[PDB]
């Protein structure tokens, strides 16, 4: 690791460790094109196990980048179209209030108002298909973000159905495994619950619990090093050899809403690169992240810029996750740590770092 790189990495995480109280962190930084790795702290306190470079976070919301992407690649297979009509795939869903709803609607938190979480009495499907049924929009389709698990967990169930798979089988299949993603899972196997870090809520040591399409918006586990890989993946889309991926990343990357500063991609979001900091700090705030917004069609999508600061923050009861990084610039940025701790605080932070290095 080149000293500018470790000077920076520590001068900014040391202070945001200490302020946060974060009981351990992974940080990756690629920096033209090779990536270096930084850890601090506890995995487990109790066992006194120490983050490492193989230590599993749970990603919260930088799983809908996944999403969006395999969802990406089904477009490139030809199996759905982001054009496509809700009920084409789900032929039960009759209620009128779905005509003129779309896949790209669903993806993109534009369908008129679904909520940000599926309720938790919603277990069974026939409980699923009953609550999208229900489901009143209070504005049309592509007029209002609203970001939304019942949105984007619906389009991922929606977007591997032709493909006959199960979700996590398309997923591992189609792009945890060619994207050599080995320590990347849905389910955590036994073999590597010794890697799998304690979040930590209030002091108490907690795990996501199963949850109405939580593969599909919030429950993908990984390591630093996997997490790299997909940040390399996302910068280089053209190294990657399955054509269909690398398109689907492309797509994932494309603008298809304007709110703010902001561009809505497929779980991917992205701003104009060089950024107004405080833009990405303050609107990472969840207080604006989580709002509803008016958008602005971009009529059709801008296909994926160069020049952009492309990022995802997550979050779980007991992990916060941030990912950034800069295609132009060869640059990005992955921060997982096993406390939920405020969004602004890891923005500020990512752009400290990447601002000294490019
Ligand atoms: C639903 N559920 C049940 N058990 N665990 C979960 S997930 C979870 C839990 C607690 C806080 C955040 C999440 N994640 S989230 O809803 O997707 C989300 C919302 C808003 C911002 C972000 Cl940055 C984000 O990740």
């Amino acid at each position: 690791a080149p000293q500018q790189i470790n000077d920076i990495v520590h001068r900014t995480i040391t202070p945001l460790i200490e302020q946060q109280k974060i009981p351990g962190m992974a940080v990756a930084v690629i920096y033209q094109g090779k990536p270096y790795y930084f850890t601090w702290g506890y995995a487990d306190i109790a066992k006194k196990q120490p983050v490492t470079q193989q230590t599993l976070f749970e990603l919260g919301s930088v799983s809908k980048t996944f999403t969006g992407v395999l969802g990406g690649d089904a477009i490139a297979r030809g199996e759905i179209k982001l054009s496509d009509p809700t009920t084409k795939y789900w032929p039960e869903l009759t209620a009128k209030q779905w005509n003129g709803i779309t896949l790209l609607h669903l993806a993109t938190y534009t369908a008129g108002g679904l909520p940000l979480q599926v309720p938790d009495e919603v277990k069974s499907s026939s409980d699923l298909l009953r609550f999208y049924q229900n489901w009143q929009p209070a504005w049309a389709p592509g007029t209002q973000r609203l970001y939304a698990n019942s949105s984007i967990g619906l389009f991922g169930a929606l977007a591997v159905k032709p493909s006959g798979l199960s979700f996590e089988q398309a997923m591992q299949t189609r792009v945890f495994q060619p994207l050599k993603l080995n320590h990347t899972w849905i389910n955590v196997p036994p073999a590597e619950e010794k890697n799998y870090a304690w979040g930590y809520r209030e002091g108490k040591a907690v795990h996501v619990s199963p949850g109405a399409l939580d593969a599909e918006a919030y429950g993908v586990k990984s390591t630093i090093e996997d997490m790299a890989r997909w940040v390399q993946s996302n910068l280089k889309p053209l190294d990657i050899n399955e054509k269909t991926l690398q398109q689907g990343i492309q797509l994932a990357q494309s603008r298809y809403w304007q709110t703010g500063d902001m561009y809505q991609g497929l779980g991917w979001e992205m701003l104009d690169w060089p950024v107004n900091p405080d833009s990405i700090i303050n609107g990472s705030d969840n207080k604006i992240a989580l709002a509803a917004r008016p958008v602005k069609a971009i009529t059709p999508p801008t296909p994926a810029v160069r020049a952009s600061w492309v990022h995802k923050t997550g979050a779980t009861g007991g992990f916060g996750s941030y990912v950034a990084f800069i295609p132009e610039k060869e640059l990005g940025i992955v921060m997982l740590a096993n406390k939920n701790y405020p969004n602004p605080a890891r923005v500020d932070a990512a752009w400290q770092i990447l601002n000294a290095l490019q």
